[PDB]
């Protein structure tokens, strides 16, 4: 099978041959498309071909498929898997397995920057204090000083499910999220369920607009424990605006390292349910997503106020003036603070470029559309023009639902 | 089989089961997704369950189901196939059948307006003259002096294939394109090529930015012929900004008659090849896809640069800024000379109350995100936050391929 994706600004066409290792569901059909929806202990019996499927990708990568180092490892990892019902990854395995699972995350534009990425290899970690170490490592290695580095923490992999590394946080930092009695939500809303378990749990909240959450972090299938990461440990940049000088009375601030911590990682069929990532941001996450979505921060009215925008008629284009501003916004401020980001134009080439690299090297690149084309301006990034074909490649990183619904409480 | 989609915004979940009804494939398999590919005869044995389906559902719809009219139906059809290898649409099954194509179309955003549809019937037409009078009356109805209503015009269905009616033109009003000896465009560089088998034909060709294409129809099968819209039927708007005093000057006009005329519809296994029909502007088509494309008019630099922004790196965001004041532009001319136009917060707005509606009314509605969501500023508008699950329902517009590839000369 030959698939072929074209680009409708440059005519350009690419050969998809990549797709024909792809084994796993996508959610849709020969009847229907789930491409929009968001969500669409193994036996010993399933984990030798998935180890197999792995050692032999790794092998092939470094040019020793079928060596006797390839066959001894093979055989190695077999008799571990019907001894112990599982087995251990080599550090090289282990970081080609990391690396490849962003290579092959079809959700993310930033993919130029794959084979750059700092494994740091948790899997000697025993107790929550000890992952709480290893996270605050994590983010001042990542953070260095503004000029953002890339890197991912792994800790011991699943053994039976009932004894699962967990960082309960969605992202390492995010802001506390505090509804009202009137029902407004002071600070971020997307974070209110999260923040009421960590009062629960014991966290003094400040009740402010931008509080940094604690840390909640699950260790060996334990009750997870709390953790405040040093504040000098969290970058923050406040937001102004290169022309609008009441930008910066608005009280906007935002953290500088995106930290993804909830995701789970699969590798030669070893499941790493604790793995916290981090890069740099794209602008827009912030002042698109963050700042805009009625559900989040929210702040579109208030800017467009202060623009003195006509805001009787939508048609007036009032929302995406503002939308535009904010963004300016973001972007200058962490220019200005030399803190690592990237606007959508400068991503979104990269990322075709990228693309194009792929198919020629690899025989394709899987890519999920309604992902990587940015949430404005959409038409004028060259994504919005390139057909892309989603598939799911391993290793990789899965979504996995929030441990406060599974977790079996022990007191 | 009872699938749920969800609004992320709102915490809103929908089931959708009219999916089940679903019949054609949709390119994708459980292996891969081409949710974002663009391009992802009839014997007796299959056409009569195809009218029998379509059938089943008309009676239904007027609450008539398994009645002696709906036998009675099913049995002339079945007569009429057997006897004559066709069959013949009553007006009122065609008037439904194109208003649930519309009803069907998982692309299109308007959709909340599908049941004000008219129908123009022109299925006794027998010449590409008598095409060309059709569609002048089309346009004139549907432009109105600029209050805009929906409309189609219907052209006889396929008989054996050899004798299509085909509208060439991908739309009723669309601007030439030339290549120039300079090695740059003059006008759409979009039709460029039927703008070379217009001139190839007889079009004597203006050789402006904004010439007005002939219309190419296709009759009975026969070689195409050229026809002139009247100059008078086309409604064109001039763009003007309402801060910009200087916008007007860089000479830009649309047309304020978005009229599609290269889809087959397809009615209870009828195929009428030759369907054209319209409805208004959003103004983000005219806005962000026809002047801002790269492979378009592609006026971003030029409107920037008058602007006096920041063009030295991307992060200064000036093509989003001089995005939003061409958009700004479009709606506000279209607004001041009285002619139909919707924003986009306006139409998704409208969209995710018929899907609700449709939810409820009908148990689904298929919709293709990718096309749903505009293509600026995709995440404040509600339809962006909404799950959609996307199949092929027919009645339906199919698209399909120019004819200068297929004809024969
Ligand atoms: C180097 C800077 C990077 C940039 C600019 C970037 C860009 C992005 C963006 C804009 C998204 C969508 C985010 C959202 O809408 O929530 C995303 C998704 C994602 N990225 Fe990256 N990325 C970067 C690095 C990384 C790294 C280091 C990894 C892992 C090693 C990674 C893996 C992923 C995954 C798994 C997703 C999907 C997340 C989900 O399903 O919620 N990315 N990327
Ligand atoms: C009443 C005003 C209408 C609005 C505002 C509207 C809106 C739109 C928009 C914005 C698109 C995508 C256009 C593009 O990006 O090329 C579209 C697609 C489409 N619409 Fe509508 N629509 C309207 C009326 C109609 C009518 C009257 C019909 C048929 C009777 C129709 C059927 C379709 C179809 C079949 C597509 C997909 C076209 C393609 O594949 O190229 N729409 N709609
Ligand atoms: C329901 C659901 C499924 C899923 N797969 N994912 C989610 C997280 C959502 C996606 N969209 C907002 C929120 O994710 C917010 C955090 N996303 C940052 C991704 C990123 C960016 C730069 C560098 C990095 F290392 C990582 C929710
Ligand atoms: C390759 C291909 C496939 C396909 N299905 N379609 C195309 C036409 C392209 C799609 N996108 C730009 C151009 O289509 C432009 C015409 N679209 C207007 C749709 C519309 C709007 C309002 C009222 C109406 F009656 C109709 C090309
Ligand atoms: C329903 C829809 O799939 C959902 O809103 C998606 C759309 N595209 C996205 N794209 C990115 N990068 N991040 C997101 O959270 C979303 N959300
Ligand atoms: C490749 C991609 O599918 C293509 O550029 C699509 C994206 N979404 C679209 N959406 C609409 N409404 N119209 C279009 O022409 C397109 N083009
Ligand atoms: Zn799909």
């Amino acid at each position: 099978r030959f698939l072929k994706v074209k680009n409708w600004e440059t005519d350009v066409v690419l050969t998809d041959t990549l797709h024909l290792k792809s084994t796993l569901e996508t959610g849709c059909t020969e009847h229907i498309c789930m491409g929009s929806i968001m969500l669409p202990v193994r036996t010993k019996d399933q984990l030798f071909p998935l180890a197999k499927e792995f050692l032999d990708q790794y092998y092939s990568s470094i040019k020793r498929f079928g060596s006797k180092a390839h066959m001894d490892r093979l055989e190695e990892v077999n008799k571990e898997i019907e001894s112990t019902s599982t087995y251990q990854l080599k550090d090289t395995e282990l970081i080609y397995g990391a690396k490849h699972a962003w290579r092959n995350a079809s959700r993310c534009v930033g993919r130029i920057q794959w084979s750059k990425l700092q494994v740091f290899d948790a899997r000697d970690c025993t107790t929550a204090h000890g992952m709480f170490n290893y996270i605050c490592n994590h983010v001042k290695y990542a953070t260095n000083k503004g000029n953002l580095r890339s890197a991912i923490t792994i800790f011991p992999q699943r053994t039976d499910g009932k004894h699962d590394f967990r960082v309960w946080n969605s992202q390492l930092i995010r802001y506390a999220g505090y509804k009202q009695p009137d029902g407004s939500t002071l600070g971020d809303p997307a974070n209110v369920q999260f923040t009421e378990i960590c009062i629960q749990q014991g966290w003094k909240a400040p009740r402010g607009r931008f509080d940094v959450l604690p840390l909640l972090l699950q260790a060996n299938g334990n009750d997870p424990e709390l953790f405040q990461i040093p504040p000098e440990l969290v970058l923050e940049v406040p937001i102004r605006h290169p022309k609008f000088d009441w930008f910066k009375d608005l009280g906007l601030k935002w953290y500088g390292l995106p930290a993804v911590s909830n995701m789970l990682l699969e590798i030669g069929g070893l499941e790493f349910s604790a793995c916290p990532f981090s890069g740099w941001y794209m602008g827009t996450e912030i002042g698109v997503r963050d700042y805009c979505d009625n559900s989040r921060y929210n702040i579109l009215e208030e800017v467009a106020k202060k623009m003195d925008l006509d805001m009787r008629k939508t048609s007036s284009l009032w929302k995406d003036q503002a939308l535009v501003e904010i963004n300016i916004a973001v972007l200058y401020s962490f220019q200005s603070d030399k803190v690592t980001i990237v606007d959508h134009h400068s991503a979104t080439e990269s990322f075709i470029k990228h693309m194009e690299n792929e198919y020629r090297c690899r025989g394709g690149c899987p890519a999920d559309w309604v992902w990587i084309v940015p949430p404005m301006s959409g038409s004028i990034t060259p994504v919005f023009h390139q057909e892309m074909l989603n598939y799911r490649l391993t290793p990789s990183f899965e979504y996995q639902p929030d441990p406060w619904n599974t977790h079996v409480w022990k007191g």
